[PDB]
């Protein structure tokens, strides 16, 4: 039995005692108890000690589940001695437009993390050794390029999709044993007669190669071979086929500049059915949001993150590590993570149907206490 005080707004739970919060009183009774409007009936009677969790939220008001979970990285000015980064965690439906849209397939950005340069592309990130000057010239990074800083939260979210390093050619500099003209050396490139194709020379044949990789292969070695020589369409068939596993892209990459693109976001959207959440990479002038919501940034007490959440959430997280299972977490409207020990206890708060949220974004939220029946008595 729960009694709401008329003027103090204090809650008393009766079992065989006052309670800090409505969550604490609903957890202990084993049911989502609506409190009676009793004030002289408890103030004139016996009192006790304050039970319940203090760190827990007052109530658990879930709203419509959030469509997108997004990490946003904002760099006010790249041209600085040491630039500052502001992290925004948007747990709401995103607003896309001409100013802030998702990055194109042939588009990327340069970022510096822990004294290393990374190249944030469409689906992830790649380790670029900016000293590999010929490679950066083939990809499209200008000589006047400079990387900017990037958040740890955003860096972990962006999948590492391998470095942009040409694979070493084991018999480099050796003469062509395949029978191709003596000008062609092993570690060289050949062109052929709509769109022409480039081939790289290897010890046991030749392999096809995109323009970015052909450019970089010639610029890193050359071997005195000015311009790629032409080969017929037939002479290449007698020579065997090999596969160069070059990570470089086909079209040269347009490098976004932070002075034009001050916000870099990564976004996760749970999809229906057996689909895999759609992860998009977004860049722009501002945060991907409507103007009306620009003022509601909840600065996190215990974190360098500004939370733009809309209503409470009930979520389930599945980690790929087997030693880590799957966990339910309640997120209040302030954007604070509160773990839930079990299904029975989730039913005592009126929380049903936890939706899937990412570990990438939910891990960055401040972790408050756990909503267990056992943890109330303290």
């Amino acid at each position: 039995q729960l009694l709401v005080d008329r003027t103090t707004n204090q809650l008393y739970v009766m079992l065989p005692r006052p309670v800090y919060n409505l969550t604490s009183a609903r957890l202990v009774l084993g049911n989502a108890s609506n409190p009676v409007a009793v004030s002289e009936e408890l103030n004139r009677i016996s009192k006790g000690q304050s039970i319940g969790i203090p760190g827990a939220p007052y109530a658990t008001p879930t709203g419509t589940p959030a469509s997108q979970w997004t990490l946003c990285d904002t760099v006010a000015k790249p041209d600085s001695s040491a630039p500052k980064v502001e992290t925004s965690i948007l747990i709401r439906t995103l607003a896309i437009d001409s100013g802030v849209g998702p990055i194109r397939a042939d588009q990327g950005m340069l970022v510096s993390y822990e004294g290393a340069n990374w190249l944030i592309t469409e689906g992830g990130r790649h380790s670029i050794d900016l000293a590999d000057r010929a490679v950066t010239s083939a990809v499209g990074i200008p000589v006047t390029a400079k990387p900017t800083p990037i958040s740890q939260g955003l860096f972990n979210a962006l999948p590492n999709r391998g470095p942009w390093q040409l694979p070493q050619i084991p018999a480099a500099g050796a003469p062509n044993s395949v029978g191709l003209p003596e000008n062609l050396v092993i570690g060289s490139v050949f062109r052929t007669a709509s769109d022409p194709q480039h081939y790289v020379v290897l010890p046991d044949g030749v392999a096809r190669v995109n323009n970015t990789t052909a450019a970089a292969l010639r610029a890193t070695n050359s071997y005195g071979l000015m311009q790629p020589p032409a080969v017929e369409a037939s002479v290449v068939a007698k020579i065997p086929e090999q596969v160069y596993v070059s990570p470089l892209p086909d079209q040269p990459l347009d490098v976004l500049l932070r002075q034009d693109s001050p916000v870099l976001c990564w976004s996760w959207q749970r999809e229906p059915g057996d689909q895999a959440p759609k992860t998009t990479v977004i860049a722009g002038r501002r945060l991907p949001l409507p103007a009306n919501a620009i003022g509601t940034g909840i600065d996190q007490i215990g974190g360098d993150s500004t939370v733009y959440i809309e209503g409470g959430q009930f979520v389930r997280l599945q980690s790929p590590d087997p030693r880590v299972g799957e966990s339910m977490y309640y997120i209040d409207p302030q954007g604070v993570r509160y773990g839930i020990a079990n299904d029975d206890a989730a039913k005592n708060l009126g929380l049903a149907g936890p939706v899937n949220a990412p570990w990438q974004v939910v891990g960055l939220l401040v972790d408050g206490p756990v909503l267990s029946k056992e943890a109330a008595l303290i």
